[PDB]
């Protein structure tokens, strides 16, 4: 196997200022900040995600696989701030993950901006997949939006080299995951964006999903999807993983389709609808900020 050159960031926690809090859960809290490296007069817009020897060692192994990852697809690791509490700083994705984006912006969401997701999606898995990379937990609450026209995969940390209803036959009978297996779940995020939003099999218990399964049942095509669509989300959820597209064909197939959208899904109001651009007033003190996308070293 060949040796993985990344490089670890360690920084300092005199160089981050922390703004406010973005929301907590069981893990810790994600912070939204701000990194000002040295005397480089240069503000980074971060996201810093935060006592035991067990969470520290999980923390670190979702440092190292997010540290490993270069994709304008997928979300690298700036660095890691060696604290009593230890925490991964990371870019701000300013409108949050895909999942809420599309049940609070629906009105406003068109054809295009879905299929170009899905392309996007399946972008940046087919880069996991050219670094050996299984995802584990890709769900459409795991793509972050950077701006409404690019969106990018996260949340490590289950990516090696539990979400039921996401998951693959064969993931949920024998623990067996594949790139394969990312594929079935990249048709249930599919899913998510194409119902703004849905839970899979609602009301469903998790314990009867995998019998359900197996007796050939799916999740129901949305009502924007024209059968082109569904046949690749269903596709995705064939019991013989290697039946399922590749992402590589995921990437072409919604291209195709995204060329002329509203000939694969069917919103009222189409093309009518627009979502914020970097191009509109107050889209973003904030003199000398640089997104962490044009701040390389
Ligand atoms: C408890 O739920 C919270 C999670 C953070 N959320 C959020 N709102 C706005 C921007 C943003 N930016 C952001 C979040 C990130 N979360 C990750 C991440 C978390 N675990 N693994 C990766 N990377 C990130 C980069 N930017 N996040 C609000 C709800």
């Amino acid at each position: 196997e060949a040796p993985n050159q990344a490089l670890l960031r360690i920084l300092k926690e005199t160089e981050f200022k922390k703004i406010k809090v973005l929301g907590s859960g069981a893990f810790g809290t994600v912070y939204k900040g701000l990194w000002i490296p040295e005397g480089e007069k240069v503000k980074i817009p971060v996201a810093i995600k935060e006592t035991s020897p067990k969470a520290n060692k999980e923390i670190l192994d979702e440092a190292y696989v997010m540290a490993s990852v270069d994709n304008p697809h997928v979300c690298r690791l700036l660095g890691i701030c060696l604290t009593s509490t230890v925490q991964l700083i990371m870019q701000l994705m300013p409108f949050g993950c895909l999942l809420d984006y599309v049940r609070e912006h629906k009105d406003n969401i068109g054809s295009q901006y879905l299929l170009n997701w899905c392309v996007q999606i399946a972008k940046g898995m087919n880069y996991l997949e050219d670094r050996r990379l299984v995802h584990r937990d890709l769900a459409a609450r795991n793509v972050l939006v950077k701006t409404p026209q690019h969106v990018k995969i996260t949340d490590f940390g289950r990516a090696k080299l539990v979400p039921i209803k996401w998951m693959a036959l064969e993931s949920i009978l024998h623990r067996i995951y594949t790139h394969q297996s990312d594929v079935w779940s990249y048709g249930v995020t599919v899913w998510e964006l194409m119902t703004f939003g849905s839970k899979p099999y609602d009301g469903i218990p998790a314990s009867e999903i995998s019998s359900i399964l197996e007796k050939g049942e799916r999740l129901p095509q949305p009502p924007i999807c024209t059968i082109d669509v569904y046949m690749i989300m269903v596709k995705c959820w064939m019991i013989d993983a290697d039946s399922r597209p590749k992402f590589r064909e995921l990437i072409i197939e919604f291209s195709k389709m995204a060329r002329d959208p509203q000939r694969y899904l069917v919103i009222q109001g189409d093309e009518r609808m627009h979502l914020p651009s970097p191009t509109d007033s107050n889209f973003y003190d904030m003199d000398d900020v640089v997104d962490a996308d044009e701040y390389l070293i």
